[PDB]
Order: structure tokens, then C-alpha cells, then sequence
């Protein structure tokens, strides 16, 4: 196999998709083959489609999903409202394992935070990460409350022996502010801050996004991933 | 002693202060003596003062603070900004131990969520709860993300064998949309939902707040909290 990272977050709306896209873009520019798996996508009635954003921003073509629910809710609720079950644990684990190959970086994008139910019955991205022996990249904010949410998420990871690959600040404000700047330092005391993506990077075109992403991560860290 | 409950939350801004006041008011109307303490209060330069709001909303007079810092930030950062130190672990424990008394419900209001550092080094309200043998009441929202944050918080309580006294939904909208209604039902499968306080409760006057508080909790649960 190659390298599988689950990409999780401390909460909903932290910008996991732009982080997946930026790491994919950075890894591709280092000559690494990248695949991204989003097993479950909700919010499709209003056009939510995180895999398409990854394709547009980073140029990834190996983009795998299993299930799409119209309502903008947690997967289990969205599945309930549609009258259909979530995918089964075996579907997710084997899809990811079949994506994995030597020399490839495979990113698994969850929905919301680490412990939200993604598959039947009550299986989370954490469970998935155990099954495929993935490490976790944790997307965080720079806002008030991020320290508690980050610590909580890293404790949950450690409790099932899922390694933390580091943190990414999904949206770095401009200008920062006292809280954001304090939080960036405090976050780096609990884990490695791999990148802080500028606020608004999601709206960039592919060329600008590729330039941002190349600058955003440490080149040796990206290259060492695989 | 009596019964000590730490009142924590899944994040900042979930309404811990109103839940403290509501539970205090309900316990007082059942004849239970109540004290509330706030070991760390930040944002005092903004006028933040949770103890004084609990006193205003519930009439509680047995109010105990310890550390106060001006900037509206996490305690560690607020203390550093002021050139001050965080309290030591044993200082928070002494603040609480001095209030504990048979027949009294002592509420310990955290700052932000459960793993916020309240004392050097990296001492949290979870450690305090172990020290004083307290159970934890967890204030949650009904919003997107609450299920993950609630499960993360309960898992962290279990890791130190801190019992969970239940959840309180800090603000319950009227009417509830689909997300809020789904979350309430899912929260109730994670842990006992003790109350769900109507949104805007902090703007009720003394009498309305008292009535809301009495209606919001199961009288048997409240009465059962303290012998
Ligand atoms: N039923 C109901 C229910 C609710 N209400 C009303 C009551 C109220 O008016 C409001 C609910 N209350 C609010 O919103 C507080 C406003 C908010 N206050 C904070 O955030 C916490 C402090 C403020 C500055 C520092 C922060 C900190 O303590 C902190 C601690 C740890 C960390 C570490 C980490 O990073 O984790 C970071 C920060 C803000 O200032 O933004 O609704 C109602 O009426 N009826």
C-alpha cells in the first residue's frame, strides 16, 4: 500500500474540503499521486459536492464516493429523512483499501467531526481509520473554543491508537487578531500545525490555489508522507 | 459533604451560566441550599461576570470566585496578557471544598469546554471533578455539530471515570427545525437529557425565570441530587 490519511475536523464548517484540496495540490506538485475519498456527502439538494471542489481546485481525478443525501444534516439524520440506510462499514473500508496503492496519497474526507456516524451501525471515521490503519489530519479553527475542541479530538484519536498526522487551520483570518494569534501559538503546543490556509482560499481558481497550496505546507513534510 | 456538580459545556457560548441559574433556581424551589462558584472568569474588562448573572437570574447569594482576568480569551492566554498566573489546582479544590456541605448542592461553573486549562499545568475542570468526586452536567446546543461535540465530551469524562449527570440543551428554539428536533432525539440516546431551556431565557424576570426553571427539570431528578 501507500499512505492513507483520514482528514477530520474539530467540528462542522472548519473547511475540511479546502484542506484536502490544498494538501492534494501540494502533494501533486511534489510528484505524488493523490486520491480523495468522500464516502458520504449530505446537502446535495443545495448542491454540496466536496469531491467536485477537490477536482476543480487540485486537479485530482481519483475521486470516490458511496452515498449522497439531499438534506443538509448529519449523515444518519439525512439518511433517516430520505428513508434509506447509510452505507455499510465494509463498503467504506474496502473502497478506501482498494483506492490505496504504493506511491499514492489517499485522503479520506469525513463529514463533520471525528465521531459522527458515517456507516451502519454507529461506525465513525475513527473506526474507519482503525480498519485501514490510517493516521488522522485534524482541521481546526483559530477561533475561541478551538483549544478544547482540538484537545477533545486528539484524545479520541489516541484512545483508539490512531496517530495524529498534525493540525491544519482551515481558515486563517485577515488581519488575524489577538485571539487568532494566541490560538495559533497555543495549538502548536498541542500538535504540529502543518498549515494555516488563508481565509477565502476556497474561492480561488486552480492556478492561484496551486500557488497558495505549494507555499502553505512544508515541502519536506509533504514529500515524506509517501 | 453534600452534592458537588461541575457544570461544563461542549464549547464556549453554550449557555452554561443560564443552566447554572436554572438548576440553582429549581433546586432552591425544592428547598435545597445552593452555592455556585466560578473558579476562573475571563473577559472582566468586557463586563463578563457569570456569578453576578447567576445571582441576578436565580437570587443565589452564596457565590464564590477565585481568578479573574480582563481579556475575553482562554484563561491561560488571559492570564498571560495580564502578567498574572493561573490558580493552582489545590486552590480550585479549596474553593469548592469550602462550599461543600450536607444538604447543599454546589455547582462548579467551568470556563469554555471541558478540557480548557484552568490551572497550571494543563489542569482542567475534569481533573478538578476527580479531585472533589463530582459528577459533570454537560451543557450542549441543538445545532449542527452538537452530536460530535457531545460524544467527544462524554468520552473524555469516561476516560477519567467522571460520571455524567446528564445533558442540558442550553437554548431550545421555538419552533424547532428539522436539525434541532433530530439532534434532541439523538442526544437522548447518548445520555439522559435533563432539560432543554427555552431560547431567550436570560431575558425572563425573576418570576418568569423561576417558573421556567421549575418546569424545565424533572422534580424527582432535582430532589434526588441532594439528600
Ligand atoms: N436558554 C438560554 C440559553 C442562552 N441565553 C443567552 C445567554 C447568553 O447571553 C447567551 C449565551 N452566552 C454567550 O453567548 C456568551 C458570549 C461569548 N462568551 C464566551 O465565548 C466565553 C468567554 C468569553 C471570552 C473568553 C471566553 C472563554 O471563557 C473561553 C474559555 C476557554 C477557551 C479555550 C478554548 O479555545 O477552548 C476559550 C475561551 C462570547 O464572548 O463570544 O445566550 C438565553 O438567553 N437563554
Amino acid at each position: 500500500g501507500g499512505t492513507i490519511l483520514v482528514v477530520t475536523g474539530t467540528g462542522t464548517g472548519v473547511g475540511k474540503t479546502v484542506v484536502c484540496a490544498a494538501l492534494a495540490s501540494a502533494a501533486r506538485q511534489a510528484g505524488i499521486d493523490v486520491a480523495v475519498c468522500k464516502p458520504v456527502q449530505t446537502g446535495t439538494a443545495r448542491g454540496d459536492d466536496d469531491l467536485a471542489e477537490v477536482g476543480r481546485l487540485a486537479g485530482v481525478t481519483q475521486l470516490a464516493g458511496l452515498a449522497r443525501y439531499p438534506q443538509p444534516m448529519a449523515p444518519a439524520a439525512a439518511a433517516e429523512h430520505a428513508g434509506m440506510a447509510l452505507p455499510a462499514r465494509d463498503q467504506i473500508v474496502r473502497l478506501i483499501a482498494d483506492l490505496d496503492r504504493p506511491g499514492r496519497l489517499t485522503l479520506v474526507e469525513g463529514a463533520g467531526g471525528l465521531l459522527v456516524e458515517l456507516a451502519e451501525p454507529g461506525v465513525t471515521l475513527r473506526d474507519v481509520a482503525v480498519d485501514v490503519a490510517a493516521a488522522a489530519l485534524v482541521v481546526v479553527t483559530a477561533d475561541l473554543g478551538t483549544l478544547n475542541h482540538t484537545k477533545l479530538t486528539l484524545e479520541a484519536l489516541a484512545a483508539q491508537q490512531v496517530s495524529c498526522a498534525g493540525l491544519v487551520i482551515g481558515s486563517w483570518p485577515d488581519p488575524p487578531g489577538l485571539v487568532a494569534a494566541s490560538n495559533r501559538s497555543a495549538l502548536a503546543r498541542i500538535a504540529m500545525v502543518r498549515a494555516a490556509l488563508p481565509a477565502g482560499a476556497a474561492s480561488l481558481d486552480a492556478g492561484d490555489f496551486a500557488a497558495m497550496s505549494a507555499a502553505a505546507f512544508d515541502r519536506n513534510w509533504v514529500a515524506g508522507l509517501v
